[PDB]
């Protein structure tokens, strides 16, 4: 790791790369291999959300087709021939990591290939130049597993948090999603919201190639932090990803505000 001289040693955790940064100033407080590329898994859905929020009206609708509904789970439950709003799909995308929601948003954005090109273009405008999406969902695609870095993930999340709708959604405990029998309540799978006072958003991910990933943010004592963690596996009786995230936030909030190791 790299952390400021004299600071409290950062406890070991499952994440093999990670970064702790200030959401507002862009100061980097600490990092471990924060520029090393690994597959992002579902954390890349945040990048899809940015594109969707830029281009799509929240109340515009799409009729899902069969192709939209054929990716492996997680699924929010998109059904072919049914109508959904961009907002509904974004809730599905961000609360339950719905791959069907991702593919249906990609449908609204002009298709899979076009959506991936738009995501990569968006990463470039943000200076996230170590990021390459291959699918809208973060699933392995024909182009491979894709790539991001802990640094790029917080850069992307920082941009997303600036959007008031994104900030609202990522922090919602629940949302209503269309079903046959009307509407089904879906719950936010981000347990940091429930376990860590001051958490304001987050997105988890897993694939075999990515292992566990996470990006998210919290606010305490007037400061707002953003962290990302990549390429990790939880060992029996070891810290979980939720544990290490809380440990990193706690460490960051306790840090002398003048201390830093670099900037975004």
């Amino acid at each position: 790791d790299v952390q400021p001289a004299g600071s409290v040693p950062i406890p070991d955790g499952p994440a093999q790369t990670w970064i702790v940064a200030d959401l507002d100033s862009g100061q980097v407080l600490a990092g471990r291999d924060q520029n090393v590329a690994h597959p992002p898994a579902s954390t890349i859905k945040v990048l899809l959300a940015l594109v969707a929020l830029d281009e799509l009206d929240l109340n515009s609708t799409v009729v899902a087709d069969v192709a939209d509904t054929q990716a492996e789970c997680n699924c929010v439950g998109v059904k072919p021939g049914r109508s959904y709003t961009a907002r509904q799909l974004l809730d599905g995308l961000l609360l339950v990591s719905g791959n069907d929601a991702a593919n249906t948003l990609a449908h609204m954005l002009g298709g899979q290939d076009v959506t991936v090109a738009k995501m990569n273009a968006k990463a470039a405008t943000l200076g996230a130049t170590s990021t390459h999406a291959t699918t809208p969902s973060g699933l392995d695609g024909p182009g491979g597993s894709g790539a991001s870095t802990a640094h790029d993930l917080v850069v992307i999340f920082r941009a997303a948090m600036a959007n008031p709708v994104f900030a609202q959604i990522t922090a919602e405990p629940s949302a209503m999603f269309p079903s046959d029998n009307g509407e089904q309540l879906i719950v936010n799978q981000d347990e940091l919201l429930q376990r860590y006072p001051g958490a304001i958003g987050g997105k988890t991910g897993y694939t075999n190639a990515a292992r566990k990933t996470f990006v998210g943010a919290a606010a305490r004592g007037g400061r707002r932090l953003v962290i990302a963690m990549m390429y990790g596996l939880v060992k029996e009786g070891g810290p979980t990803y939720w544990d290490q995230a809380a440990t990193l936030f706690d460490w960051g909030f306790a840090l002398n505000p003048q201390a830093s190791v670099g900037s975004l």
